[PDB]
RNA sequence: ACAU
DNA sequence: CGATGT
């Protein structure tokens, strides 16, 4: 198995989990980032990691293409397949923004259409994904 | 256990 | 060491 790397990789950070969240996508080969979200006052990291496939998603098909997408959360990858983000986060003022966006992800996913594969980059064998932020 |  | 998730 080896890596696809004409392909978007996305990866969550954190200051804390919960805590702030952020975002960003790169270029599997290059490196180049492409996207990146501002942060996020409280969120947990599968919320985080979610959000990112989705705005992968949604920046692909905004440019016609059709590159895969990587992401090293199991956790995020089955909520996407699922239209369904099964977050524990407690709802509350704090977390308003947080869910706010996963909510919008969610009707996003349940109101398009996308081929794009969404694939699990292989970190045991491959190493950190490129979007990683380098805080661990 | 696995993935974050 | 703790937290988020299947
Ligand atoms: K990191
Ligand atoms: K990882
Ligand atoms: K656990
Ligand atoms: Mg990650
Ligand atoms: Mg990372």
């Amino acid at each position: 198995e080896e890596i696809i790397w004409e392909s978007l990789s996305v990866d969550v950070g954190s200051q804390g989990n919960p805590g702030i969240v952020e975002y960003k996508g790169v270029d599997t080969k290059t490196g180049e980032v492409l996207f990146e979200r501002e942060p996020i006052p409280i969120g947990t990291n599968n919320m985080g990691e979610f959000l990112a496939i989705v705005h992968g998603l949604r920046y692909l098909k905004e440019r016609n293409s059709r590159k895969p997408i990587y992401s090293d959360s199991q956790t995020a990858i089955k909520w996407v397949k699922d239209k369904k983000a099964k977050s524990t986060l407690v709802r509350n003022e704090e977390t308003a923004l947080i869910w706010k966006l996963v909510d919008e992800a969610e009707e996003w996913l349940n109101t398009h259409t996308y081929e794009t594969p969404i694939l699990k980059w292989q970190t045991d064998k491959w190493g950190e994904i490129k979007a990683d932020y380098g805080r661990k």
